[PDB]
């Protein structure tokens, strides 16, 4: 119930307070999957992109409190291109049977194999896809090693 | 109860966007808005490889509010544009008209992208879009126009424009 090898220490520690995991069914898997998404965000943005996913806002929320204007919106994209374009990272079962979740938060969909959707592949450079496909290959190894295939597929659905 | 040429996602998304039961020809209007939404999607299959267009139509208001803050732009919830060019920084509304000839801005807030029932683009609209995008729209609207005649709901569509 602790962290896997392929997940960075930085990412796992960062993921703890972002969501109440024990509350959720397959809470540990759910946490690991979100850590995949966040890692892909880092890989894509390693600057063109700001990674909004799991960003510290407490200082911002604090300033809004003192001026009573408006707290920052919860519904944030995972990352934002400064083209002025927002993106959300998805993990899917079928690139084929895929439809866009938002026309504003554009989807960057991937297989568990690490295969990008057609639009997603255009955005990325080959350098970035190889890291993501390389990273998600390590992830899937851990998935089968713990026989957690069904839990992950369900969590994707 | 969806027509075939309309995608299942588009049809599911369209249900709650407007109270269709309330309207005179509510079913037709639901499908007509689905054309507009599809045309928005067809237009937004264009990349710079970043997406050229954001499609504001039938989006969660929280999402619209967020980017508009980031793009330093703003529209009334009544008249919000259907899509926004991210390169040119110009907002658009998809119109379906019978006559392209005499057309001039519907709104001073956004530029209009008008199309026929045949699938022919207006002059200003054609200047903005690429041929790639028009053939998709003209191809899709031929599928639509066939479905209209196949079910003989032709006049009902013409009036409500």
């Amino acid at each position: 119930t602790d962290r896997p090898d392929h997940i960075d220490s930085r990412v796992w520690e960062l993921s703890e307070t972002q969501e109440d995991w024990i509350t959720q069914v397959h809470g540990h898997v759910r946490r690991v999957v979100e850590c995949w998404k966040y890692t892909i965000c880092c890989l894509i943005s390693n600057p063109q992109y700001d990674v909004f996913k799991w960003q510290d806002r407490s200082t911002i929320e604090w300033i809004c409190s003192k001026k009573k204007v408006q707290y920052p919106e919860r519904d944030t994209p995972d990352l934002y291109d400064n083209r002025a374009v927002a993106y959300k990272v998805l993990l899917v079962s079928d690139l084929s049977d895929h439809s866009p979740t938002s026309g504003i938060y554009h989807d960057l969909a991937f297989n568990l194999e690490g295969e990008a959707e057609e639009s997603c592949a255009l955005v990325l450079r080959g350098s970035q896809l190889q890291d993501i496909k390389g990273f998600l290959c390590r992830a899937l190894e851990w998935v089968v090693s713990n026989n957690l295939t069904q839990e992950v597929v369900e969590t994707i659905s």
